[PDB]
């Protein structure tokens, strides 16, 4: 079972309790891991609330970063919004 977001509800998660953006079509809650990301939060905040694809391809994410990433999904985007 998948649960799909549309663009309206993601684009509210992007305030001091939530963030969220996309990649890939893919939805991920990064609230928890703004401060340990180590290319700082401004990037992340910044992108929050939408589509930040072309930003994270880039800049040239590791292997193991992509790896890790996977761990904060919560869904992907619905379909139609596609
Ligand atoms: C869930 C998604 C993300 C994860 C898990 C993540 C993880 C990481 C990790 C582990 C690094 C260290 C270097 C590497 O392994 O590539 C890094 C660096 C970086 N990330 Fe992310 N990142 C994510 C999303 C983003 C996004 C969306 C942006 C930009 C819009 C961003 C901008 C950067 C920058 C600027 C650096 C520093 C690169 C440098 O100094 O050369 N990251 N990220």
């Amino acid at each position: 079972a998948v649960k799909y977001y549309t663009l309206e509800e993601i684009q509210k998660h992007n305030n001091s309790k939530s963030t969220w953006l996309i990649l890939h079509y893919k939805v991920y809650d990064l609230t928890k891991f703004l401060e340990e990301h180590p290319g700082g939060e401004e990037y992340l905040r910044e992108q929050a609330g939408g589509d930040a694809t072309e930003n994270f391809e880039d800049v040239g994410h590791s292997t193991d970063a992509r790896e890790l990433s996977k761990t904060f999904i919560i869904g992907e985007l619905h379909p139609d919004d596609r």
